[PDB]
């Protein structure tokens, strides 16, 4: 997070605000909620309260404009520059203007008003752009399926107005820290010569030649793929990748999900009803079998046929010796299998059934 | 169109080019075609030829970069700034760099490489930003479902290199000219207190308080709605709008198309097989009937039931006296019906069945 230079903050924490004019793109009530919801998220985590008015001045005047509207910052027409706001102060301070040449929407479609309103307000309250890719106060429009504050937006505003507003103190999603040594993973698949590490809403891409990891949203990379992946594996020859969440899985062939693919793990793979979700999975390309890890059970699956090999709910402890009782994520690189659990990973030699080395979870991260 | 100051143009019309490096987002061949297709569209309409190479320099070096890459224009990470290029000249002249922090896609999804490559190249060849909303050389990313050159991009490049490359001289879509007095319409529906005029890929919005018309893409406004609409009408009480193309129609309730709606005019409305498409349509809210215009036949349709009123393929000439043999577009405002045909429109009094005044098609356009 970054606080605006000179530290402009509203001297009282309760403010008025007023929607001077409405966009013909949305009904009045729809424009009425994009705004209060935008205001709402800054309240939930600090002591700011807000009263909407319909006459006279208010601290935060909100207008839909376009082109030159006389404030030494004219808009640019359709796209590009969407909106802007002014830091705490009298007159124009706190004011937010949105570009009417934009199609203001109520869904994922280009230029969700709610998404833009939450950005501009953090300004109106004293905040500047965050370098955090997941923060709503990042500088560019990236819509992700909802509009929620990450931990960064929260620390920025509480750094000006202190905490509160849900005295069961609020927590917001923290964007993954690549070199933070307490970092653990949800899933990991090797993917066409690179490694795709998954965590919450984020993917950490690396390996093939990267001067550092690339952090960004799962949803900016792929269409259907959920957040909170549980396992993700790859089948190279079928130029294919699979993702798992709860009892469902999506298969993807380069850039998009295969025909009618969010499907069932129980129907497609043959799992007991007790199997409410999986923990990791790896296509062992030598033997042509995928291993699914469920708590402390390793299932082997004849990929080429769907033949769950003879019974197979086995003890990981007897199958893959020395790694433990559970797995976080696993992949196969250079022939080895990299088994993850917490912050430690084990280099396993599948052929001699013995751990060769123990390394950190972050070793591939150029840290 | 706008030509770059100092008029930088490549002194020979055949150029080499080379893709120094490829994006892991797309296979090599997919990155190979976004580029040649991008180059291709500038060829089709001028005398420029291009040879792709794989070693040594070339006039147009193309690289995927990110951040500071040392040219006094560093990228900004994910979103915002997507790419940039340099005018005709030695060394860096003609060179195009694309931001790798962008998810490079092969479809409508955010940041289609083909769409961006066509923009940057017009630069490499000597062009600057057009104020034409429909031009690929407009300054902001607006993807519309394809990547085609409008008439503006064409006139700009032929203004530097003269015509040719399909000696059946190419033509490209001209963006509607609001006040050009030779302008005619495809369809027109009044829409919640404003008027939506349709033409090709574009909508011209006006009326309720507008200090001029708003020109932009049909596809930036609505999801499913085709280009080349034939008729569009509204049913206010059902807060609903309908669009027509060939033998199909979409119904829309505020911002998106109703459930499973691209449907059949013959199935839904009861039209003879001879009815391959319609010309205009208007919900006459007084009588509760919609009139469909087909060549020189007016059909009346009991909207509240789907009862095509008794036979009804009638003579427009006897139904709506004095307007003619065909209609371009029609709507109902202030009780009157505004009948369009070419560049002239007729104010009709539905109750006295007589034209009150004749005006231009552009009269509502603040021209
Ligand atoms: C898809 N478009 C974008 O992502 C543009 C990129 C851009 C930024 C600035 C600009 O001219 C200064 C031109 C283009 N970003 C914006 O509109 C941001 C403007 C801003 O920071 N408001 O406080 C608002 C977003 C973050 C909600
Ligand atoms: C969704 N994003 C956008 O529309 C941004 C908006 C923007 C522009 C400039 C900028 O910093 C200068 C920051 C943001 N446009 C761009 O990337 C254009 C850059 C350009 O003109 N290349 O020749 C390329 C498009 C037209 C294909
Ligand atoms: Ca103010
Ligand atoms: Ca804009
Ligand atoms: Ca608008
Ligand atoms: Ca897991
Ligand atoms: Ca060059
Ligand atoms: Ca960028
Ligand atoms: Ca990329
Ligand atoms: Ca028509
Ligand atoms: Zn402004
Ligand atoms: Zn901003
Ligand atoms: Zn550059
Ligand atoms: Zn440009």
């Amino acid at each position: 997070f970054v606080l605006t230079p000179g530290n402009p903050r509203w001297e009282n924490t309760h403010l008025t605000y007023r929607i001077e004019n409405y966009t013909p793109d949305l009904s009045r009530e729809d424009v009425d909620r994009a705004i209060e919801k935008a205001f709402q998220l800054w309240s939930n985590v600090s002591p700011l309260t807000f009263t909407k008015v319909s006459e006279g001045q208010a601290d935060i005047m909100i207008s839909f404009v376009r082109g030159d509207h006389r404030d030494n910052s004219p808009f640019d027409g359709p796209g590009g520059n969407l909106a802007h706001a002014f830091q705490p102060g009298p007159g124009i301070g706190g004011d937010a203007h949105f570009d009417e040449d934009e199609r203001w929407t109520k869904n994922f479609r280009d230029y969700n008003l709610y998404r833009v309103a939450a950005h501009e307000l953090g300004h109106s309250l004293g905040l500047s752009h965050s370098t955090d890719i997941g923060a709503l106060m990042y500088p560019n429009y990236i819509y992700t399926g909802d509009v929620q504050l990450s931990q960064d937006d929260i620390d920025g505003i509480q750094a000006i107005y202190g905490p509160s507003e849900n005295p069961v103190q609020p927590s917001g999603p923290q964007t993954p820290q690549v070199c933070d040594s307490k970092l653990t993973f949800d899933a990991i698949t090797t993917l066409r010569g690179e490694l795709m590490f998954f965590k919450d809403r984020f993917y950490m891409r690396t390996n093939s030649f990267y001067p550092e990891v690339e952090l960004n949203f799962i949803s900016v990379f792929w269409p259907q793929v959920p957040n909170g992946l549980q396992a993700a594996y790859e089948i190279a020859d079928r130029d294919e990748v699979r993702f798992f969440k709860g009892n469902k899985y999506w298969a993807v062939r380069g850039q998009d999900v295969l025909y009618g693919y969010p499907k069932d793990i129980h129907r497609s793979f043959g799992f007991p009803s007790t199997v409410k979700n999986i923990d990791a999975a790896v296509f062992e390309e030598d033997t042509g079998k995928t291993y699914f890890f469920v708590a402390h059970e390793c299932w082997r699956y004849d990929e080429y046929k769907q033949s769950m090999d003879t019974g197979y709910p086995k003890m990981i402890a007897e199958e893959f010796p020395g790694i433990g009782n559970k797995v976080d994520a696993v992949f196969q690189k250079d022939g080895f299998l990299y088994f993850f659990h917490g912050t430690r990973q084990y280099q396993f030699d599948f052929k001699t059934k013995r751990i060769l080395t123990l390394q950190k979870a972050n070793s591939w991260f150029n840290c």
